[PDB]
């Protein structure tokens, strides 16, 4: 009986700032076995620097609750293991659901999910995608979304879907899922590199750019004005202003940018604004609204939906709790009618990503035409299943597991403090 | 030139599941637990700030760790500019986009860095010599404005919208003073309602309160309808009709659950349902409150931030709301609660208990008696009788009454020999 044997953290840093002014980082976390050598799993938290001891301690401190775990126990019931986590009342005061706590646990959970995909042979959006409707629907915690998502109404559209999995399988590995592009749009980047960098993303093959806003006014309609320009009518354009504004300037400044095709603003104010974004979407209409890249849980997700607060949504691997959590968020969204469009970026966001929305759209939706992946690319080379583009999308991954494990030597290079880069440096 | 030197970290847990002190719906066997932390400066060693994170156990050792990491912002600097712009300080640590990543403004990262302001407004009043609600309620309408983070705000409480709230209520300052430190302030009383307790005991508690002049009980509730039917109406029994019944759900129930639960036990006389659901679904919140009127409801204890309680007021989804001392972003973040409740006029019950959050939250309570609202008589300060011991300036309780405190500082200072003992997991105590 193989049985999970350690839950070993990695401070893994990037100098990332030498090349504001965030230094990339990973709360490393393997879930260690005593079967194959090769069963393991791999999970990670985002974090940007300073903040990434508390978070690797954090994640540290699960520890208890999987050391000693049998594998098929913990492979058998994902739901159970991510329950055991999310139910410990003592870790919940620390949240609940929410922050370093919640970050951790998901990583974890995400591990878990790799082990399992791993043990199956298949890369994860397939092993979520082959799960049974009602083996889904069992990994997902209900409780706080009865009101908005029934156990019985998620069954109804997984099974919907059913009948459709093959195609769609087939669909995505051989025409990849669309991506789009936020390489251009840094507030930095003088307006002829914006100019460059959008007609460089188009002629790759992506359909939909992003750009940073929300410094000056001035700025933003004169770099929008040419990005539109340098782009043509048919290429999407999206905005971002990373959770600046208050609600009335929001609306005010919006307004201007209205003229240039705003495919959607993104955080437009403070992520926890559910009433907010509302007010903003209103007062900009038909101007897009989106959020979700720092959404704290499927029970926020869940109001913006209720409140009619956004257009379409961000997901993010790793700040929620886990995959289980992204499949409720993913569900809720199939149910309201609302698009995905996948966060990434960061340390391995898109290696994550990838998956979920790709599961998405075999076993929930079916749709990946009218929405996107982010892509960033950036520290890929550390990891062993780079994600690949082609022609402005993704291709389906192949290799077996969550593509989150890394190059043992970019640890052992990146590792802080211990790590030879840092042990050098300082 | 005086100097912040150092920022030391204790975990500091206490044995109160052995008797089930605490247990609740949601935490059964919580240990009362404290992520302590001491503003160390160089002179009059009679001057530092301390502060603390409540926790109910595990995750107790994280959360000290979240502390520790802010030395690096904290050491070095000048004493003297701290306490002159809390304000400034405040926003230093919010600020950092390192630090905001781990949140924004929520769990462990944003309570480890409220806990180093509240060390650093302690600091401020014992420079003062004042105990921290006079502190907080002398400063002028300007001082205490700029002390407050208006971001996210402007669309429900702007700052000259705050300056109008704080000067109207100048005037009666002193007067209010006076009221408050010869009368007390009110308090209720939850510790014959933890669940666990056999239904003998909560009534020998529930009569022992009523006895010692509390004129409000909370019952924690939640976990089964026929024991809470059961407990409420023994507890109403047990303490006559004019004494006021709270209950807490502990975030136990979904919306409609929480509507059918509620209003089986509206006819025991219910003075407010705390906590019905999630702390994160105002809507749902609101929509409790709908369904169960006129069973009041509040929450907060567990509020992430100003802006959630913003939405929470903004929906009309509490008849009150609890704040806390170590939930937020510290004093700065409680000011601006209090005075958006104010300014939607919803009463504040603070939620205390734990590990010295009767200590703490007391000023702020007071504070906004003085300075804000002129209101005490309609709401009351929660009082848990546990641990009091360890703390240099306990709370004093007189017929159900918070007296007011006298000595300088925020109260959380902890004696040396209760760390040595509670240390986790090398502390005395936790050696066997
Ligand atoms: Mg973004
Ligand atoms: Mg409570």
């Amino acid at each position: 009986m193989r049985t999970i044997i350690a839950l070993e953290t990695h401070d893994v840093r990037f100098p990332t700032s030498r090349e504001p002014d965030p230094d990339y980082s990973a709360a490393y976390v393997v879930l260690r076995t005593d079967g194959a050598e090769d069963l393991a799993g791999y999970g990670l938290v985002f974090t940007i620097g300073r903040g990434n001891d508390v978070q690797t301690a954090a994640v540290a401190a699960l520890a208890e609750h999987v050391v000693g775990l049998s594998v098929d126990k913990v492979i058998a019931d994902l739901g159970a293991f991510a329950r055991r986590l999310t139910n410990d009342s003592q870790l919940r005061w620390l949240g609940p659901e929410k922050g370093v706590m919640h970050m951790a646990i998901g990583a974890v959970i995400n591990a878990a999910w790799d082990l399992a995909a791993r043990a199956a042979n298949k890369p994860l959006w397939r092993f979520i995608a082959e799960l049974t409707p009602e083996q889904l629907v069992d990994t997902i915690d209900f409780r706080y979304l009865s009101d908005a998502l029934t156990r019985d109404e998620a069954l109804a559209i997984l099974r919907d879907a059913q009948p459709q999995r093959a195609a769609r399988t087939a669909t995505l590995i051989e025409q990849g899922y669309p991506a789009y592009t936020t390489s251009p749009g840094w507030l930095g980047y003088s307006d002829e590199k914006l100019v460059r960098l959008a007609k460089e993303a188009v002629a790759d093959g992506f359909r939909t750019i992003k750009l940073k806003v929300g410094a000056n006014v001035q700025d933003d309609i004169r770099r929008c004005r040419l990005a539109r320009a340098a782009i043509g009518p048919d290429i999407a354009m999206a905005v971002d202003a990373n959770q600046r504004w208050d609600v009335g300037p929001a609306i005010d400044w919006m307004r201007q940018l209205a003229e240039f095709d705003i495919a959607w603003i993104e955080e437009p104010t403070s992520p926890d604004d559910v009433l907010g974004h509302a007010a903003i979407r209103q007062g900009i209409t038909p101007v897009p609204v989106s959020t979700g890249e720092h959404t704290q849980n499927r029970v926020v997700f869940k109001q913006l939906l209720q409140a009619g607060a956004v257009d379409l949504i961000q997901i993010d691997a790793a700040r929620v709790g886990g995959v289980n959590e992204n499949l409720a968020i993913l569900l809720l969204a199939a149910k309201f009618g609302v698009r995905v469009f996948p966060h990434a970026g960061g340390v391995g966001l898109c290696e994550l990503v990838q998956h979920l929305a790709m599961a998405d759209f075999v076993a929930i939706t079916g749709k990946m035409e009218d929405r996107a992946i982010e892509f960033v690319d950036h520290l890929h080379q550390h990891f062993l299943d780079p994600v690949r583009i082609q022609h402005g999308r993704y291709l389906a991954p192949e290799v077996p597991g969550f593509s989150a494990e890394m190059h043992p030597a970019s640890i052992a290079e990146f590792s802080y403090p211990d790590g030879r880069f840092w042990v050098e440096d300082l």
